[PDB]
């Protein structure tokens, strides 16, 4: 008994082309280890030619906790054929047994209120029902955990 784990599931009811791109997600403790949520970030990759200081996010429901204790912030990916951007969702406190589940609920916007065009989005699962989804990350301490980056 001597691991820690995470997995993603979430999906989007958005349309394809969306003034508001959702990344509410859940997240479950798959390990056999207790993980701190302070030491655990998430991305959500995607593709956009704004800059990162374009756009805006917002948190709206922490099942852990208050959502003021989830912080995210928008990065470059450079370099890389399949995303240029990600939101990095991390957090300021909660605590995750093992087999426990935490939810979060959150969108992001550009600055100007043009659309999104989501189908060139790495991460993006138009969808009405959970299922694993690989295409975001998860990290424990820095080290990845779960997913596949770009
Ligand atoms: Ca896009």
């Amino acid at each position: 008994g001597s691991h820690m784990g995470l997995k993603i599931q979430y999906y989007s009811r958005k349309p394809h082309d969306s003034a508001g791109i959702d990344f509410s997600f859940r997240m479950f403790n798959t390990g056999n280890e207790a993980i701190d949520l302070k030491d655990v970030k998430v991305r959500y990759y995607f593709k956009e030619d704004v800059s990162i200081d374009e756009m805006n996010w917002a948190v709206y429901f922490y099942s852990l906790g208050s959502e003021k204790d989830v912080q995210c912030r928008f990065y470059e990916l450079p370099g890389k054929k399949e995303a240029n951007k990600y939101l990095e969702i991390t957090f300021k406190s909660g605590t995750l047994s093992p087999n426990d589940v935490m939810y979060i609920t959150g969108e992001f916007y550009k600055n100007d209120w043009t659309k999104f065009e989501q189908r060139d989005d790495y991460s993006y699962n138009p969808a009405d029902s959970y299922s694993d989804w690989k295409r975001m990350t998860a990290y424990i301490s820095n080290k990845l955990v779960w997913g596949i980056e770009p």
